This record gives structure tokens, C-alpha cells and sequence, in this order.
């Protein structure tokens, strides 16, 4: 309402009970972690991500607010 | 000392400031948005990434320890 997304995301990771954040995090990394093996495997690198980044912004913008959404309703329902 | 590495990231999060959290959650999660696009690019899917978590448990152990550590000391640094 008076916040962005991504304000909202923010307030939820401060007020969150360790199991909560702990659960979710654990989630979302091991799914970093793992992206990463399955793109070096595929010969792919950090620099290639970064410069998707840095070529897609609209699209990263749209996602990182999709993302704010998924794990801030996640963290509030102790959900994985 | 009296914490794992999972316990002081966790405190980390909860004490951040929102500039410095959001500064690093941003970062991260493009990183995680480009990933997603260039493994669907490459033909790789949310399935074959589970796949990769649920048999490779020591790898995701020990990388989710180092990923605590490095963003941790990125928001208590300010960082990016």
C-alpha cells in the first residue's frame, strides 16, 4: 500500500522467526548452488550472468518483484 | 562461537539495515533470475536443477556454509 514489493520483502526477512527464514533460505540457496554446478557443467560462467544482468534490466526487474512476492508469502506461511 | 554459520547469517538479516539488505538481496537475486534464463536457454529445467539438489546433499552442505559467510559479511560490511 505504502510500500513497494520490495520494501514489503524487507520487513517480512527482518520480523521473521529463525525456523521460518532458516527453511527458506536453505531452499532458495541449495537452488543457487545448484543452477551453478548445472551451468559450469554446461561450460557457461559467472561473467556470462552477470552481463545477462547487465543487458535484460527490464527483465530482471520484473522477476526480482516476482521473487520479493514467492518468498515474502513463503517466510509469513513458515512455508519452504 | 556459540553459532553456526546458518545462526549468524540468520542474525545478520534480522539486524540488517533495509539499504544494505536490499543492496545484497537485489544483487542476489538477479544472479538467481539470470541463472534461471540461461539454463532455459540451454534447454534445463526447475527439474533437473531438484534433481541435482536431491543427489549431491555434501556439495549443497558445504556451499550453503560459504554462501552464509559471504553475503553475511557483505550486509554487515554494507556491500554488494
Amino acid at each position: 500500500f505504502n510500500k513497494t514489493p520490495k520494501e514489503k520483502f524487507i520487513e517480512i526477512i527482518q520480523n521473521g522467526n529463525l525456523g521460518a527464514l532458516e527453511k527458506v533460505f536453505e531452499e532458495f540457496f541449495a537452488d543457487h548452488i545448484a543452477m551453478v554446478e548445472l551451468l559450469e557443467k554446461q561450460g557457461l560462467t559467472e561473467m556470462d550472468v552477470k552481463n545477462f544482468i547487465l543487458e535484460n534490466g527490464d527483465f530482471i526487474e520484473e522477476r526480482q518483484n516476482d521473487i520479493y512476492i514467492e518468498l515474502g508469502a513463503k517466510i509469513l506461511g513458515h512455508e519452504g
